[PDB]
């Protein structure tokens, strides 16, 4: 298991504009297009992102390209961020994937806001961090994906994805 397989499990693969759990326009593997209510705005962002007139539809190849871009931006973002970088540096390889996952989903700014949990992760207080992370809108809105990430932080193993 690796970061890509893990996020492919969490986000799915959709070749047509769809709406996320939050109501927004997304395509491919969790690639948010816009928070705007306009399907027309969405289609315009899509064309812009792809470099072609897609009309809401992309190829599997295009989804993967987007995905590669997103994962990379997530990693560089953590490493350029003063709050995240030190937590990432302190972690083992598996738990590193978990932070990557949170950042890809919620942005650097959003994860940077989980002050307390980041502090417990840096301190290797696995159980306490898992308990604090669950006290979030994040967990309440998408409990199954949140539980998988949380278990990954708790155990430092791929157990929660192993079935999936």
């Amino acid at each position: 298991m690796n970061i890509f397989e893990m996020l492919r499990i969490d986000e799915g693969l959709r070749l047509k504009i769809y709406k996320d759990t939050e109501g927004y326009y997304t395509i491919g593997i969790g690639h948010l297009l816009t928070k705007s209510p306009s399907l027309n705005a969405a289609k315009s962002e899509l064309d812009k992102a792809i470099g072609r007139n897609c009309n809401g539809v992309i190829t599997k190849d295009e989804a993967e390209k987007l995905f590669n871009q997103d994962v990379d931006a997530a990693v560089r973002g953590i490493l350029r961020n003063a709050k995240l970088k030190p937590v990432y540096d302190s972690l083992d390889a598996v738990r590193r994937c978990a932070l990557i996952n949170m950042v890809f989903e919620m942005g650097e700014t959003g994860v940077a806001g989980f002050t307390n949990s980041l502090r417990m992760l840096q301190q290797k207080r696995w159980d306490e961090a898992a308990v604090n992370l669950a006290k979030s809108r994040w967990y309440n809105q998408t409990p199954n994906r949140a539980k998988r990430v949380i278990t990954t932080f708790r155990t430092g193993t791929w157990d929660a994805y192993k079935n999936l």
